[PDB]
C-alpha cells in the first residue's frame, strides 16, 4: 500500500473527529505540545537520547529548545489537519516530515510510539478512544512513509 | 541580538504583519510555491541549495517543492501567532534557525528573501510598508543565523 492509499483511506467521519478534537488540543500549543513531548519521554524513555539537541528534556516549559520544538511539531499537525480534504497536499506534507525522521532513523514503529502519549493528551481532554483511534489512523498515514 | 530584533516588532509592526497575513497566508499551497519560484527565479545562486526537491523549475508540479512550500507557509504561521510573546518567538526562530545553519545558510542568505516577499506582497497590493514589517520579522531569524 501507498501514501496515497493511506490518505486517502481517511473516511468523512474519522477526519470530523480529528477536526473537532484537534479545535481542542491543537488550540494551546505551546502548553499542549510540551505535555505531548513529556508525555512521550515518561512513558518511553527510550526515545530520550534521540532529542539530545534539545538538551534537558525534564525541564518541560522552562526549556526553550523543548518549547520550540514542541510547539512547531504541533504547526505539523496542523499543516496535517489543514490537508486532509485533499490527499495529494496530505501526501506531500506527510513525505517531508517522514524525511526529517528518517534522516534520524526513526522506524515506522518508532513512530508510532506518539499514539500512547496522543491517546493520554487527548484523555485529558475528555476524548476517547474513537478519538486515539481517529488519530493513530492520522499516524498511520506517517508511518506509510516510514 | 535575536531578543533586541524582537524588541523591534512594536505595535504597528505587529499589526501590519497580521493585517497582511490574513491574506498572504489565506492560500498557503498557492502563495508558498510563488514564493518560492520568485526566490529561485531571481535569486539562481541559491538552487542548488534546495537540491533535495529535486527540478525547481517545475514548481507546483514538483511534490516535495509543494510540501515544502505549504510547510514554510506554516513556519510564518507560527510566527505570527508567537508575536504576543517574544520569549516565545524566539524560541521558535532559533528552532528554524538551526534548521537552516545545517543547511549552510547565512544571515546574509536567507535576507535574499525579502525581495520575494516585497515582490509577492506588492502584487497583492501589500506595498512597501507591508514589506518593511516583514523584513523586521526576517531579522528576528538573521539576527539567530
Ligand atoms: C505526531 C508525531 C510526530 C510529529 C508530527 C513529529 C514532528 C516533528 C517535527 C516537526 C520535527 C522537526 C524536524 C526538523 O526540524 O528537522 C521533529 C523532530 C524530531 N522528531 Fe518528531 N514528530 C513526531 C513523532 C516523533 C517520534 C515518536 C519520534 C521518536 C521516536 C520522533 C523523533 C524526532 C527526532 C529525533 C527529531 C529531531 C529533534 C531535534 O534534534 O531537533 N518524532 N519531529
Ligand atoms: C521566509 C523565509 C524562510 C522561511 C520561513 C523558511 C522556512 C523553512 C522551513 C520551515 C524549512 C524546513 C526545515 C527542515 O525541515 O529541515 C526550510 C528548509 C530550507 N530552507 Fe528555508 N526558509 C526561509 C528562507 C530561506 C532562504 C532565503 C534560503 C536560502 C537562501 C533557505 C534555505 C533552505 C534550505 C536549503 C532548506 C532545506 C530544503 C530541503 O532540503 O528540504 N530558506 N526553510
Ligand atoms: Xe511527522
Ligand atoms: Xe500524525
Ligand atoms: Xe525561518
Ligand atoms: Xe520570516
Amino acid at each position: 500500500p501507498s501514501v496515497y492509499d493511506a490518505a486517502a483511506q481517511l473516511t468523512a467521519d474519522v477526519k470530523k473527529d480529528l477536526r473537532d478534537s484537534w479545535k481542542v488540543w491543537g488550540s494551546d500549543k505551546k502548553g499542549n505540545g510540551v505535555a505531548l513531548m513529556t508525555t512521550l519521554f515518561a512513558d518511553n524513555q527510550e526515545t530520550i537520547g534521540y532529542f539530545k539537541r534539545l538538551g534537558d528534556v525534564s525541564q518541560g516549559m522552562a526549556n526553550d529548545k523543548l518549547r520550540g520544538h514542541s510547539i512547531t511539531l504541533m504547526y505539523a499537525l496542523q499543516n496535517f489537519i489543514d490537508q486532509l480534504d485533499n490527499p495529494d497536499d496530505l501526501v506531500c506534507v506527510v513525505e517531508k516530515f517522514a524525511v526529517n525522521h528518517i534522516t534520524r532513523k526513526i522506524s515506522a514503529a518508532e513512530f508510532g510510539k506518539i499514539n500512547g502519549p496522543i491517546k493520554k493528551v487527548l484523555a485529558s481532554k475528555n476524548f476517547g478512544d474513537k478519538y486515539a483511534n481517529a488519530w493513530a489512523k492520522l499516524v498511520a498515514v506517517v508511518q506509510a512513509a516510514l
